[PDB]
């Protein structure tokens, strides 16, 4: 196989590829929004797909769960199958007072409690950052389909069953809109390659005030994420 | 859903569950070594079973790649389902001289480059240490069938495609035995829940002289693995 | 005195400051560019001034050498003087094979071998990350001046004087396209107070290869960055 | 040294025994060789830090002091198996214990020891490197034991630099984590042992419960050292 | 220019140079106590000087705020002008209960939360120490001058606004007497080039208390700190 | 009156000199001290009280390593009411300029060891010596005629170094001392208000290879000795 986690072939990756953590959510994604959509991988059952959006060659794939698993897979796309552009799509908590259950946040850069960006950097802060291209063309197209967005810091955990007391408080005094577990883990991969990657996000639930979007709600700001990401693709 | 990443209702799984990375072989196992087995989550691709060897109720789970990843997936069955043991099966590199691809090992403690432990333990040394009942059961079921084991530490690492230079040295300098992605994350939960934890793995690859086993070899070593682990359930 | 180090009234600074290291080059910026300038602050030499650009209110003030010496001037403007954007101006070196001295560098977020921002967030990496609004407006204004511009990571360090083997070749294998002292500091203070911040610097320096800007070439440079910073106030 | 085989130890090459018990006070090494050793030989008095020779049942088993703390421990431990060809080093001692499960006069059979000192952290480019017992040890503490009919609690120490802690939060992270021993020393002397390719264990009698405060009375401590000391000897026979 | 942040030509720095944070501290020292005073650096602001004191060749200069800001400084000085001796004087808080406002601190080393020291040493403990030459001499030269004196460790801090729970309480229990921003940065400095550094402070503040020396008071401590200064490098 | 030390309140002078050997210790009561009674021998660790040249001055071993200093000097200082402790004894140097037979009179010590971090919120805390201590040890060999190398000691946690580019980083600052317990005994004096310092003499060049003969340890230890004895004359 072309790597041990994907049995895809080199080549049948688009230059730019969605990933979300789970690969039947990736599955949806192809199925409803990809046109002329072939499974190119289902090693582990991590579930990819390479069709076209809008005439323009485009892939979408599962990321697993986590910094190491996003890990392993980002470095083969990047290096293996020469992808160019990663958009990550998923969902999140927030902490931040000012965003409310069912907000997209697009995300600039993204800290974390892992210790593989300190390893790349002789053990100094290395911020996860995004593209700004990414950044922008997420940004721009959300305001062509008027849907407002949130535009800042996401912060990537290694543990979602949380037991650290005054975590939430400070990113919250400091305006982290975002609460996921991949993000930081993406952006210095593409940094590595000379590649691109962003991050865009729904938000699920308000982690301090308790908000929970209902499954409805979760739909509508899942149809509206995908679309801007969809659309953001066309001017990369 | 009794959880956000598991189907699976309090009763579904054993107290007993075998889990390994790739849920493709998480059925492998069910398919080819559980009778009466019945699924029970398909979450996220994420397949568990529970059946029963020899007579006795046991499950087996995917837990996908990385601490983050089995860190959601035993926390769950250890606080929600009511686990009280997990044994971790899986492959492994080594880097020890005087371990060679094919070769079972059986962990006592595991070594990490991941920041969870320490978060734990106010910032200190943490081992990440298998349950001495799980480590002797596996011992034992590997003796009585005449199987040769390695039985020594693992090294869990948050980036399968390391940089690193000097880490392989170093962890052969110690005698290391194994070194792989998610056992340094298991044990410390199944301590805060009072409950056990072991692992068990098959050396794929020799990191330092390159060796790698054949599809013969890895099919003889998951063989006498799986056997070794099964077996041992029925002493727990 | 309205604080220890900055004899200026409340209300004295306008709602949106550039500052540069150097108070000299503030006041060159004020006497040069700012209509009906006067001074405000002269404490330990570190000139401010307040007037306007365009007819727009603006003030600009120096900041000092490193992130402890920002920190007290930012953090004051923010807090006491109730300062809503600030725009660090100022020249880098490069790293990176494909930025060139001249280069006008547009800082989405600052790395760095500082404590402050991991004592702020709980030891964890927190990405000091530039206001998206700040960001998009400088980048905005270079093309409309037709002046091209490379958009990225900073790093900013305590030590001028290095001595460190293997930075500049991290540095540069991520992608971090100017090195600098201070941005780093700046960002979170901005977070913390729900302010915005950004940094715009010129390549005075390759760091890998020894090209250095001449005198001439320095102060085009410096033409070319604050045109673009001031031109930037006017969409903030 | 001059003259010695190490700058720490009079003994020559040879004078170690393949397996060695060894405590903090060498007061204590004195009274295991002469209420249980046979054919002894005192074979190093350098800084105090007694150490002898002799058999037990029969077979070669020398017990020596080690002092207090890592760095102690560590000086002496790579010479025994660096210089005097040591294979198998048991630490024997006592310690306190913060798990609600754990009782004075337990015997604790450790598998592994966590710390706050930096010395493995340097060993392993900064990371995480478990101090762990070798399994062969661990078991033949358990087992003899098991034949000895006493009771035992195997599982995790915590080896601190610090006698007198002053850190706040520590032991109550430590009982829900379930470590069942305290001490000074285990931490250190496992990752040697893993150096040069030689085996370590480590076995203590709880003293005290440093959260309920419950002490052993000296008569619970001489009977509890007995059993300690009866189960550590008898495993030497098994390895 | 000798260096990019001072214009002074070599030679033109005494052997022997005090040094403070404000530039315009400086200018008072050379205007109130050094003869045949002349101005040797204007760079930034930061205002040197060099006269004679009692006959003797004695330069004065500002450092700024923080241990970065001091280190390009410093390294400057010794390595460039070859001085042989910088002696910090300042102000300072003190957390212990013993010292009081209106007090003169000389110090014998100095902590700090910044990394700088750490980056020197293999990522351990090295203190910023001040050389014991110098200490003397200011220790004999307020015994001569029958002005009593603190002796003792200060503390360096990069955040002026500090926001740290239970840092002052510590600094107290250790009887810190000096809580200021650059010594530390300064001693190792000093070590590198095989040259000499001390400090001597003025307790302008009780940090735990609160207590505050009045402007008389301050200008007793002011009088009282130079003096020993300046009688100790007739001595140097 | 704790674990490790059978000795009571008042049983111990004020002033202290602690060595790693007890038997050195045993050797500068036998040899130095009028009226020396010894107060301790838990675990080996030998210490006396007698007087030196009329005034109470105590001497006891202190073990080898931080966690083992630590112990005994929290205690002396707590329990026992001391009030300097003069750590007297050995070490290599890696600097360009010390050489073997010098003393090196201590002013401040790094460390490998986190126990000064535990203490003072993660930060770097100085193991810094009391400059009175330092001063009367620096006029004490000046008084004897002996030359003293005064400046930085490096305290490690480990004797069998194997770490690479330390000797060498010891060496760019001028640190003049390298043994195992110093970092570690600074801290508590702090802690207690009260006072530590140290003087060793070097055994070992670490750079260079030389090593000191019989000969020129026994003319170190009594050089050393002397200074720290007649300083406590002046504490």
């Amino acid at each position: 196989m072309a790597t041990p986690h994907n049995s895809a072939k080199v080549g049948d990756f688009a230059e730019t590829v969605l990933m979300c953590g789970d690969p039947l959510r990736a599955k949806l994604i192809a199925d409803n929004y990809l046109e002329n959509a072939k499974q190119v991988n289902s090693v582990r059952g991590m579930l990819g797909f390479t069709g076209t959006y809008k005439g323009k060659p485009l892939s979408v794939m599962g990321h697993g769960m986590g910094i190491p698993s996003i890990s392993i897979y980002a470095e083969e796309l990047y290096n293996v199958y020469k992808v160019k552009t990663i958009i990550r799509v998923g969902t999140c908590g927030t902490v931040d007072p000012n965003v409310h259950v069912r907000d997209v946040c697009i995300v600039t850069a993204s800290g974390t409690d892992s210790n593989v960006n300190r390893m790349r950097l002789l053990g100094h802060d290395f911020p996860a950052t995004a593209n700004f291209e990414v950044v922008s063309a997420l940004v721009e197209s959300a305001k062509a389909l008027n849907i407002p967005t949130q535009v800042g810091k996401a912060y990537s955990t290694d543990i979602f069953y949380s037991k650290e007391q005054g975590l939430n408080e400070a990113l919250a005094q400091y305006h982290f809109i975002a609460v996921e577990m991949e993000s930081a883990g993406l952006f210095p991969i593409a940094d590595y390659y000379g590649a691109r990657a962003g991050c865009i996000c729904t938000v699920s639930d308000h982690i301090i005030t308790h908000e929970s979007a209902t499954p409805e709600e979760r739909q509508t700001s899942f149809q509206n994420m995908i679309k801007i990401a969809l659309e953001a693709t066309l001017k990369l």
